[PDB]
C-alpha cells in the first residue's frame, strides 16, 4: 500500500506540530478514517514533500507531526495551457482530474458558439470550485506537488487573442497535420479543444487569424472529454516528459 | 450534422428490406424515438456503411430499406493488444469506450494479483455483456466500422504465458525506459497495465521474465483508466495512425 499524500499548502518545518486545515482535517480524519500513529504526506503546493504521523485526532480538527521536508517536482518542462470547451456535469470533471494527471500547467473554461451550457454567475462560480478541488484531488493522487492554475472562463475570441504560448494548436479535422509536423518542444503549447458540435467556420477563422494550427488525433471522431486526455497523452510524448 | 451510426452485424445487401436485431430496434425505435423515413448509416462490423432507411417502427420492431453499401475502414494500422487488469464499476467501463475510441484491436481483461474483484461466473458473464455493449456504442461514435475483439478474463501468469506480439510491454511507474527506446510498429503489440493497487514485485518479476519490456508514461502515477487512455493514445502516436 502507497502513503496518502494531502495538499496542504503553506510553509512550516520538520519535528512541527501541524492542525491540518479544515478540508485537509475533514479529509484525513473524517472521510479516511485515519488514526494516531498512521502516515503521511504533505505537500505545500511548492514542490516540496513533508512527511508526517497523526498524533492527536480531536473532533474533525487533525494535528499531525512533520518528520522530515524534501524538494520532489512532477512538473513536465512542457508547459501545456489547455482551453477547454465547457461540457455539462461528468465530462468537464473528467476532464478536471485527468488533465492534472497528465502535466497540464493551466486550464481555461472555454465557452464556444456550439457549447451547449447555461452561463449563470452563481451556476459558473459552483462549478469553478468544484472544479478545483478536483485538480487538487488529483494532484493528490498522481504525485504533482503544485497544483495548476485553473483560470476563469472567458470565451473564444478573448482567449485567441490573449493567447502568448509559442506552440498554439486547435484540435480540428480541416487542413490538419499530426504532432509529427509541428515544433512540439518547450517551453509551452496553448491547445484548444472544442465542445461535441465543433466549430464554425467563423471560429476556425478567427482562431487561424490569431496563430493557432489544426491538430488532428487519427482518423477517429474522438469525443470532447477523450480528445483533451489523448491530445495532452500525444504532446506529452512528444515534447515532454512522456 | 452526420447520419446516426447503428452497428448491425450480419450480411445484407443494397435493395433488401431488413428488420434489426433486438438491440438496434431498442436503440433506434425507443432510445431515440426515430422516425419512419429518417436515414440509418448501419456497419455490420466488416468495414462497411449502408445507408438505409426506416421503413416501420413499432415500438422496438424496426424494418430498415437498404439504399447503398459503402466501404470504409477506420482502424489503426497498428493492432494494440490491451490487457487490462480489471477494476471496480466505472473505471472498467471506461477503458472499454476510450480504447474503443483509441483503436484498440483486441482487449483481455486480466487477473492480476491485487484486482479486487469477486471471481463469480454470473457477474462475469454479465459484466463481459455489459462491456461489449459499451465497446459496441464506442463504435458508433467514433465512426470505427469493425469491433474490437474483447477476449475473455485470464489471469495474469496464463496472459504473459501465451502471449505472441511481436512488441510486448509491462507498464509500471517505476520504470524509465519511454515509447522512443522501443520499435512501435505494425504488426502488433500487447500492452499490459495494473489495477488501481498497481503489480507486485513478484508480477514485475513474472511479466519481465516472459519478455514483457518496461514502460513508462512519465513520473506522475496515472489512474488504472487514464494510463490505458494514455497508453492506447502514446502508441497510436508513435506507431499507428495517430
Ligand atoms: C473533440 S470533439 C468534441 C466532441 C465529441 N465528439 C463528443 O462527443 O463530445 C471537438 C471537435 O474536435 C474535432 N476532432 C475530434 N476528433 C478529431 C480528430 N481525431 N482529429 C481532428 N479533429 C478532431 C472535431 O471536429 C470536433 O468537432
Ligand atoms: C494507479 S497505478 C498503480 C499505483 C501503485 N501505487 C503502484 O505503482 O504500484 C495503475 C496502473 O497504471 C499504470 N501507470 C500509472 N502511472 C504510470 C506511469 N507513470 N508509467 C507507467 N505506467 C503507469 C501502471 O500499469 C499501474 O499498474
Amino acid at each position: 500500500v502507497r502513503t496518502i499524500r494531502i495538499y496542504q499548502p503553506g510553509e512550516y518545518q520538520p519535528g512541527q506540530l501541524l492542525e491540518l486545515s479544515p478540508e485537509a482535517g475533514q479529509h484525513v480524519g473524517v472521510v479516511l478514517r485515519m488514526e494516531q500513529g498512521e502516515q503521511l504526506t504533505l505537500f505545500n503546493g511548492d514542490n516540496k514533500e513533508f512527511t508526517a504521523s497523526i498524533e492527536r485526532v480531536k473532533k474533525k480538527q487533525v494535528f499531525v507531526r512533520i518528520a522530515s521536508v524534501l524538494e520532489v517536482n512532477r512538473e513536465s518542462p512542457l508547459k501545456i495551457h489547455l482551453a477547454q470547451a465547457i461540457s455539462k456535469g461528468e465530462r468537464m470533471e473528467m476532464v478536471m482530474q485527468k488533465s492534472a494527471e497528465l502535466g497540464v500547467a493551466c486550464i481555461t473554461p472555454l465557452i464556444t458558439e456550439r457549447c451547449q451550457v447555461k452561463i449563470d454567475k452563481e451556476k459558473m462560480a459552483k462549478k469553478m470550485h468544484q472544479w478545483l478541488n478536483i485538480i487538487i484531488g488529483a494532484c493528490e493522487q498522481c504525485g504533482r506537488n503544485q497544483i495548476p492554475e485553473l483560470r476563469q472562463p472567458v470565451y473564444l475570441d478573448q482567449f485567441v487573442r490573449e493567447a502568448k504560448e509559442h506552440l498554439k494548436l486547435i484540435l480540428h479535422p480541416a487542413f490538419s497535420k499530426t504532432w509529427r509536423d509541428y515544433p512540439v518542444q518547450p517551453p509551452d503549447v496553448a491547445l484548444i479543444i472544442g465542445p461535441e458540435g465543433g466549430f464554425s467556420d467563423e471560429e476556425i477563422r478567427l482562431t487561424s487569424g490569431h496563430g493557432f494550427l489544426p491538430l488532428s488525433l487519427g482518423p477517429r471522431v474522438l469525443r470532447t472529454e477523450t480528445a483533451a486526455i489523448t491530445a495532452l497523452s500525444v504532446l506529452q510524448a512528444a515534447g515532454g516528459d512522456l
